RNA sequence: AGGGAU
């Protein structure tokens, strides 16, 4: 008995976010952050987040990440929305993989 | 369910 797996949802740069009201969604996250593309939305709190409502984002290289880093603890409608950088120009990978790199890549 | 903030 054996198996195999891959990765396609962590291979990139990222940032964290909160303050997102328990009554709003990603359709306004990637629309208040910056004029950037929607390549950058997710929503989570936990299997115990009462109803969930916080978020996290990802970016195409550190260049797009800093191009969105301009609202540390800004606003959106009625709460002080916040987001905190979690990327650098050299951390696209460093602790995981997505292929056996021995016979399939 | 609220701020945790840097």
């Amino acid at each position: 008995g054996d198996s195999e797996f891959t990765v396609q949802s962590t291979t990139g740069h990222c940032v964290h976010m909160r303050g997102l009201p328990y009554k709003a969604t990603e359709n306004d996250i990637y629309n208040f952050f910056s004029p950037l593309n929607p390549v950058r939305v997710h929503i989570e709190i936990g299997p115990d987040g009462r109803v969930t409502g916080e978020a996290d984002v990802e970016f195409a290289t550190h260049e797009e990440a800093v191009a969105a880093m301009s609202k540390d603890r800004a606003n959106m409608q009625h709460r002080y929305i916040e987001l905190f950088l979690n990327s650098t120009t050299g951390a696209s990978n460093g602790a995981y993989s997505s292929q056996v790199m021995q016979g399939m890549g």
